[PDB]
């Protein structure tokens, strides 16, 4: 089975948006990029809208398609797309994640994040607008 | 709830672009689309579409960039298809798998038998391409 995931990159003077994925809900004390599954009906963008509302409490439009990328945690094979958001109402809150933070995207580089991130961390920051090395 | 990631290709001949007629016994039976398919375990998008142009036009695929993502479900069986631009490949397409493969003009795309799930987002199709609507 397949899980499509939508996320989206926000942005703060070249800083970026990441968060802390919770200790229940695990891959945890992971950073990642606000974001969900699909749901059943729904497309990319309308997904992405709605798991940022309620993860970060903002209405926001969504931008360009920028990337996407497979991975298998196990047997649970995903596909995230990653989309680009320049614009919404109202600054984000932890309504999901331990924390949230703007952090510079070379940092990136040395925080925990997931495996599928990991792996294309390259292909991000060309995505962002930056050279990987 | 259940999906299946498809990837499919842009490619292009003096403006026009490339269909294939769906074989009549493996159905969407007399439709044309863009050439590609299932992404298959292990598999990035790239490399699953770098095969399906191999297996289906004979052609050795550069991949390049991912200009759409969309949803649609055909009743249960739900389906996400990324379109990538294909610029560059290896030798010309034949109908390895198709009934018959055409150039046209993008515009005839208005009134071929397609996809719904293509003519759902045919505007948003035309912009990758580079056209207007
Ligand atoms: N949101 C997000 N998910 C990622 C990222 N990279 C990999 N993933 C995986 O995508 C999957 C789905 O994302 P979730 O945030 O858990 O889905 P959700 O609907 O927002 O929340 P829950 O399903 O309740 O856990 C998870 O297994 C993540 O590990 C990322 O950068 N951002
Ligand atoms: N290839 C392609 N598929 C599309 C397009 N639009 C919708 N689809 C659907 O995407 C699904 C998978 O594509 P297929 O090409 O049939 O998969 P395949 O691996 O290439 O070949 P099969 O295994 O015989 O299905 C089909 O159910 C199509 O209906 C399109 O423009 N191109
Ligand atoms: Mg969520
Ligand atoms: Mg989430
Ligand atoms: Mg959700
Ligand atoms: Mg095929
Ligand atoms: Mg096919
Ligand atoms: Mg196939």
């Amino acid at each position: 089975h397949w899980i499509p995931v939508v996320a989206g990159f926000l942005r703060k003077d070249g800083k970026i948006l990441v968060g802390q994925r919770p200790e229940n809900n695990s891959l945890a004390g992971q950073w990642e990029f606000p974001g969900g599954k699909i749901e059943n009906g729904e497309t990319p963008e309308e997904a992405l809208a709605r798991e940022l509302n309620e993860e970060l409490g903002i209405e926001a439009e969504v931008g360009e398609l920028k990337l996407a990328c497979t991975h298998s945690y196990g047997d649970v094979g995903i596909l995230i797309l990653f989309y680009e958001i320049l614009y919404w109402k109202g600054e984000p809150r932890a309504k999901h994640h331990m924390m949230l933070e703007w952090i510079h995207p070379e940092e990136l580089k040395h925080r925990n994040i997931p495996e599928a991130n990991r792996k294309i961390l390259h292909k991000i920051y060309k995505a962002l607008g930056l050279e990987w090395r």
